[PDB]
């Protein structure tokens, strides 16, 4: 089953989690800091990172900036309480996949959770389509390590921010906010359209250059194309 680092400073929810992940056949490793939760997720290649807002020794965001110099597009998701949450929202949307609020309730959270997992198979099974050479203008997509170049420097785009990249990238027309939700958020059925708009914040701060004409393109009327120079 997919592999599972949990971090969960509630320590009867973390047992609860553990235990209920673990009936789904997930391979659960708890930890209980954000330093030993790096040094694992530096040395195994984990499906899910489940986290709070704040892991005790570091922030959540600190831990993710932190495994995205080597691991740009690790899938992490934080449960936390709605209050905590808020406080950090936005810097959460950035590194976060998803997230979701205490209190938790089991089935919901299983459900999001394999709709996660079926979401970003189908990105690797599309983007392995893509056609040859997988570049644009000044970038390269590196499929098979889910990594982003601009010329020689590596472009740390989150997993979502990949996945956004990857459909844009292998669709020749331009594509709704819903096509790229149905794409992008796939199998998350409860996903609304202006999530769209944000991550196509997000991407286009993470390529665009000052001075040069952003990678992405609104086409008033329509959606979202990648844009040449």
């Amino acid at each position: 089953g997919k592999r599972i680092l949990l971090l969960e400073k509630e320590r009867n929810l973390a047992h609860f989690l553990s235990l209920e992940l673990q009936k789904e056949q997930y391979r659960v490793d708890l930890v209980e800091e954000g330093q030993k939760a790096l040094s694992m997720a530096l040395q195994t290649d984990y499906d899910l990172i489940l986290l709070n807002v704040n892991l005790g020794d570091m922030m959540a965001q600190d831990f993710a900036e932190k495994l995205s110099r080597t691991k740009p597009a690790s899938v992490i998701m934080i449960l936390d309480h709605w209050e905590d949450l808020q406080e950090e929202l936005e810097v959460v949307q950035r590194f976060a996949v998803s997230y979701i609020y205490k209190p938790v309730l089991i089935e919901n959270l299983v459900a999001r959770i394999s709709a996660i997992f079926r979401g970003r198979d189908f990105i690797d099974q599309h983007s392995s389509l893509m056609k040859v050479p997988r570049t644009y203008r000044n970038l390269r997509i590196d499929v098979e390590h889910h990594t982003v170049y601009r010329g020689e420097e590596m472009i740390a785009l989150t997993r979502r921010e990949y996945d956004l990249l990857a459909t844009l990238m292998g669709s020749k027309k331009v594509l709704t906010r819903e096509q790229l939700l149905e794409s992008v958020w796939k199998y998350e059925s409860a996903t609304e359209t202006n999530i769209v708009d944000v991550y196509i914040r997000y991407l286009r701060s993470k390529l665009d250059v000052k001075g040069q004409k952003s990678y992405i393109k609104t086409v008033r009327g329509v959606g979202y194309t990648m844009q040449e120079g």
